């Protein structure tokens, strides 16, 4: 009936089905792809009415450190307490998906790879993944706009961790 409204990029929704008897990548599942506003909303409305983690990454980028577009990058991390799953999780996740498909970081949105939400009994987490941890100007601009877009209290920092550092964990490259 109507002409669909194209998004700037094509996106893929992935999920991680926690299965301890399998190696990490064997639990990744690519659910579906979309490149219009109407197809995004249909998928979002469908998931809402249905550690089982999810991610939205640009087409061609797998949601893993191993991917060529992620190996030299990192993520802005938002940590929620147990009480924030009910009051803030869904709002923070939708606002993060909108930053992605709407290219809310202007030219710096070209550095965005995707976003990951970790559903944990001990506390949920949401991250925006970027392609180059050494791109200080792009990384910091994305972080400041993301923190503001989510209405986070200014005094508390959010940290940007390089995937190389997260993978050899035993520390924040930038804070905003
Ligand atoms: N090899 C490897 N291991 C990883 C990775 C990774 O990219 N590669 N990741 C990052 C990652 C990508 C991703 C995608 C989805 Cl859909 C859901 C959750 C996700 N987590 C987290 N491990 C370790 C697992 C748990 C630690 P923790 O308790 O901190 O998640």
């Amino acid at each position: 009936h109507y002409i669909k409204h194209p998004l700037q990029n094509r996106w893929a929704l992935w999920f991680f089905k926690n299965d301890k008897s399998k190696t990490w990548q064997a639990n990744l599942r690519l659910i579906s792809k979309f490149d219009t506003v109407e197809d995004f909303w249909a998928l979002y409305n469908h998931i809402q009415l249905s550690g089982c983690d999810y991610s939205l990454f640009k087409d061609g980028i797998e949601p893993m450190w191993e991917d060529e577009k992620n190996k030299r990058g990192g993520r802005w991390l938002i940590t929620l307490n147990k009480q924030q799953r009910r009051s803030d999780l869904d709002r923070f996740w939708l606002e993060t998906l909108l930053c992605l498909i709407g290219e809310s970081f202007d030219d710096y949105s070209d550095d965005v790879c995707g976003a990951v939400v970790n559903v944990r009994a001990k506390g949920d987490k949401i991250a925006i993944w970027t392609t180059e941890c050494e791109n200080r100007e792009a990384v910091t601009h994305i972080g400041r706009v993301y923190k503001e877009r989510l209405g986070l209290p200014p005094k508390i920092v959010i940290g940007y961790q390089s995937h190389a550092d997260t993978a050899t964990k035993s520390k924040n490259r930038f804070v905003v």
